[PDB]
DNA sequence: AATAAGCGGAAGTGGG
DNA sequence: TCCCACTTCCGCTTA
């Protein structure tokens, strides 16, 4: 099954949910979710995974928090809804 | 207060 | 057995 970081990188590459997520500085791997439209993207993540419950942005961000300990995706301090893929993730 | 978001421990579920 | 990669639940904190 696809991993969350790959789902997000794939969305950013395809542009299929451009009103829910976008690059801020793609060379640095920084991206941001839409305050008003992030739930639609969270719903899609849960459906792609086949999870029992409806996925929410909060539960998705809880998963993203675990990536911050390992560095796969860092949450930018002093900003809202803004994250940064590691260099390794961006290399493919 | 209402709303939004951050924070994160702990326990539950998948698939090895 | 026991870790993976989240998911779900709960509650406190900050804005
Ligand atoms: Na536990």
């Amino acid at each position: 099954k696809i991993r969350l970081y790959q789902f997000l990188l794939d969305l950013l590459r395809s542009g299929d949910m451009k009103d829910s997520i976008w690059w801020v500085d793609k060379d640095k791997g920084t991206f941001q979710f839409s305050s008003k439209h992030k739930e639609a993207l969270a719903h899609r993540w849960g459906i792609q995974k086949g999870n029992r419950k409806k996925m929410t942005y909060q539960k998705m961000a809880r998963a993203l928090r675990n990536y911050g300990k390992t560095g796969i995706i860092h949450k930018t301090a002093k900003k809202k809804l803004t994250y940064q893929f590691s260099g390794e993730v961006l290399g493919r």
